[PDB]
C-alpha cells in the first residue's frame, strides 16, 4: 500500500496536475493525464462508502469554453467534445480511486461493458460532470476497479458507461 | 463506382469536408485524426459480408499523446484506439455515400489487452460490420479490432455511429 497518498475528499486544478506530475499520491501512485489528455479541472467528491454499491463514489468537473483543444480539430465546421474524451475522464477517475485507496503501480485502463451516447458538449456549454459508482473495488496482490458511469452536460445526462474496468500494474510487462 | 484505400492528404481533405461531397461526414482533424491511411474497403466485405475497413497508423515517439499520457509512462490512450474505430466506422458510412454530421452513438464491450509504446511501428485498425441503416439518421453497426505490430490489443463489438442530419 502506499502511505504516501494525500487522501481528502476533493481536488483542485493545481492538485490535478500535481498529480499528473506524481505529486500527489507520491511515487508509488497511479498518475492522472497531463496537458490535453487531462480531461477535468476538479475533483468535487470523492466518498469512500458512497454510491449504488456502497464501495466508492466519484464526481467530478471539466469547465467548458470554446477554445478546449478538441473542438477545433473535432470537427472543423461542426465542434464537438469528443465522447472518447469524457469516456477516457471516466476511465482516469476510476485508476485516481484506487490510487486514492493507496493502490501503487501505473494505470492501465481494461475497457468498458457498454456506452450510449445520447448528447453532446458543445463549445457553448459551461460545465462537463463525471459520476462514477464503484461496484467491484479489489486492493489486493491484484489492484482492479469495476464501475458504472455517466457524464453530464450543464446537468443533463449524456453519456452512460457500465462496467468501466482498470487496473494498477506495478509492472506492465503482460501489456 | 468507389475508391478501395485513401492515403493521409485524402484523410486531412476528409477532415476539411472536401474528400466525398459537401454533406459527407468529415474525420477528426489535428490530433485527433487517429490514422495514416486507409488500405483497404471492401463493401459487403469483411466477417459479416456486409462492410470491411481496414487502415494504420503509424507509430512514432512524437506522437502527441505520448507526451501527456503519462509523464513517465508513455502509451497510447485505449480511448483513441477506440476513437480511431468510431472514425472508421463513420467513414464507411460516408464512403457510401451517406450525408450528414457523424457522432458516436455507443459501443458494446471494449477490451484493452495489450498496449501501444512509443517503440512500436504500426498500429492496424479492423472494422466488421454488422448492419447499415439507411434511414433518416443513417447508422453503421460493427465489431473492430486493434493490432500493434501484428498482435490483437484491443476488441470493441456493437460500435454504433450515426449521420445526423442535424443534431441529440
Amino acid at each position: 500500500s502506499n502511505a504516501m497518498v494525500d487522501k481528502r475528499e476533493s481536488y483542485t486544478k493545481e492538485d490535478l496536475e500535481a498529480s499528473g506530475r506524481g505529486e500527489l499520491f507520491g511515487a508509488g501512485g497511479p498518475p492522472l493525464p497531463a496537458g490535453n489528455m487531462l480531461m477535468m479541472d476538479r475533483i468535487v467528491k470523492m466518498i469512500e462508502d458512497g454510491g449504488s454499491h456502497n464501495k466508492g463514489y466519484v464526481e467530478a468537473e471539466l469547465d467548458i469554453n470554446p477554445d478546449l483543444w478538441f473542438f477545433g480539430c473535432h470537427f472543423i465546421g461542426d465542434p464537438v467534445m469528443p465522447g472518447c474524451l469524457g469516456l477516457d475522464a471516466m476511465w482516469q477517475l476510476v485508476g485516481f480511486y484506487l490510487g486514492w485507496l493507496g493502490g501503487e503501480g501505473k494505470g492501465r485502463a481494461l475497457g468498458v461493458g457498454e456506452v450510449k451516447f445520447t448528447g453532446q458538449v458543445l463549445p457553448d456549454a459551461k460545465k462537463v460532470t463525471y459520476r462514477i459508482n464503484f461496484k467491484r473495488v479489489i486492493m489486493r496482490k491484484l489492484i482492479m476497479g469495476v464501475a458504472d458511469g455517466e457524464v453530464l452536460v450543464d446537468g443533463k445526462v449524456i453519456y452512460t458507461a457500465t462496467d468501466l474496468k482498470v487496473g494498477l500494474f506495478k509492472d506492465t510487462n503482460a501489456f
